[PDB]
């Protein structure tokens, strides 16, 4: 196993930070690895705030539910899907209408170019000896956040990315069995699919018991379904259609 | 600069494959990596059909455009969101209606969550020498794709992922100026960003010229306004709600 696999197979979300400044110099190189990674005909579909604004990213922490770890790292990384260039591109350089926002493959295109660089930049970041942690509830007041960073009509936030020095390592965290994730040849059958979910469910109770020490027993498809029995967040259209993005009908 | 960031940034995409296999264990490895890489609420919502097959990789190309390079290469990846072991867990394990699917919040953390995969399996497999390109037609013609691998409700293509030998390693593409992405505590201002992309441009057909040897030299914009003047793709929607994901009124 080569050093690439190695850092990303040892993946951990962090969420307890020192006060260590991030050196500019390695945010250069996390910056980098985004931009080289592959996007939807070279289209580059997605943009990265920087905030290491000391009273902004407490904002962002208050707008992303009030997560502690949003205000103790030095630095919070806004990965946003981005068709503000695209237009500039058709409308103001070609004098030509955009089109592809009028449509939810705008938004498939520029949440997968926005997925490819927050995981790239998580393993970049990761070899260099950072934490990260990414954060997905910027989603949860999005104009507001929208305001607060000046983000222009179509450009939406889809995730943030704490980056800082560990004050501590925690530990991997159980997957689903290998054979549930990656099928060959065909979608795995419902019933073998379910029995690998008993099973992963049997290993994360553990899993969380010895970590927890008994605080915390509950397995994954309890945690599942505590959250998705609702729409948790049912203003996403909303801020769709807000930031230039329409459903086809 | 350690191997992980000189891996992901000398990133380029492979079309011509040689038919050298890729071993088990590299896949393996791949896999590892996407399995080992963060998802939302550890929901780990993305699926990878692994296609060896040559006759069912061949339909696959089909579908998508017909890129001989899918034929021509070993492996295709198939990263697909995917909401249907959410149902299991939901439904099945705990009786509870799932909701989540009822909003685009779930075609967002699917697509985020295939990003990171993609991204994450990019990297991965660059590592080990092989070369790779995604394919994002495979959302061209979703329904012959859903059938062909028996994707079940709450499950849709988002990308596929050539993986091989190359026969030709090809060379780096000019990206945006790293300004021009990358913003500092508030979104660029238009101007700024505008002058941004117009230099990229001159970069871009000087690039192309000496690339094709002068047989192209189109910039960027031009090329992404030869694209998102239409919506290529109008069937997204449906494709969504077909496989159960709703868009919320
Ligand atoms: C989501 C996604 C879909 C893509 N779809 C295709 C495709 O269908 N066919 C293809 O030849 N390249 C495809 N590509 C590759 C892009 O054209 C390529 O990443 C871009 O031009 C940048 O060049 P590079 O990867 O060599 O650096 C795709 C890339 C992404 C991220
Ligand atoms: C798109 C996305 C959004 C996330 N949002 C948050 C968040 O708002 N707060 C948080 O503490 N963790 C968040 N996470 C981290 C997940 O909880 C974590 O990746 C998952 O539990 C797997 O644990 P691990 O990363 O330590 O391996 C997010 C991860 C992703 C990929
Ligand atoms: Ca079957
Ligand atoms: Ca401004
Ligand atoms: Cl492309
Ligand atoms: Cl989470």
């Amino acid at each position: 196993m080569n050093e690439v696999i190695k850092s990303l197979t040892d993946h951990r979300s962090i969420r307890s930070y020192t006060d260590e400044p991030v050196a500019q110099e390695q945010l250069d190189q996390i910056i980098e690895a985004v931009q080289s990674a592959p996007s939807s005909i070279n289209g580059q579909q997605v943009t990265v705030i920087t905030v290491q604004d000391k009273e902004r990213k407490k904002k962002i922490s208050e707008l992303a539910g009030g997560q502690p770890w949003i205000d103790q790292a030095p630095v919070f990384l806004l990965f946003c899907a981005d068709f503000n260039r695209a237009k500039i591109a058709l409308e103001d350089l070609h004098d030509f209408k955009m089109e592809i926002t009028n449509g939810l493959e705008s938004v498939l295109v520029g949440a997968v170019d926005a997925g490819i660089a927050l995981g790239t930049a998580t393993a970049a970041a990761e070899s260099l000896g950072l934490g990260t942690v990414p954060i997905g509830a910027v989603r949860g007041n999005p104009q507001e956040l929208i305001e607060l960073l000046e983000l222009p009509k179509y450009v939406f936030p889809l995730s943030g990315l704490v980056i800082g020095h560990p004050a501590d390592r925690s530990a991997k965290k159980p997957r689903l069995p290998q054979e549930a994730v990656n099928h060959q040849e065909t979608y795995l059958n419902q019933d073998e699919l379910t029995s690998h979910i008993q099973a992963y469910d049997e290993q994360m109770s553990e899993y969380m018991n010895k970590r927890t020490n008994g605080k915390e027993t509950r397995n994954w498809s309890q945690s599942i379904a505590s959250y998705y029995e609702r729409l948790y967040y049912p203003h996403i259209r909303e801020m769709l259609e807000k930031q230039g993005f329409k459903v086809e009908k």
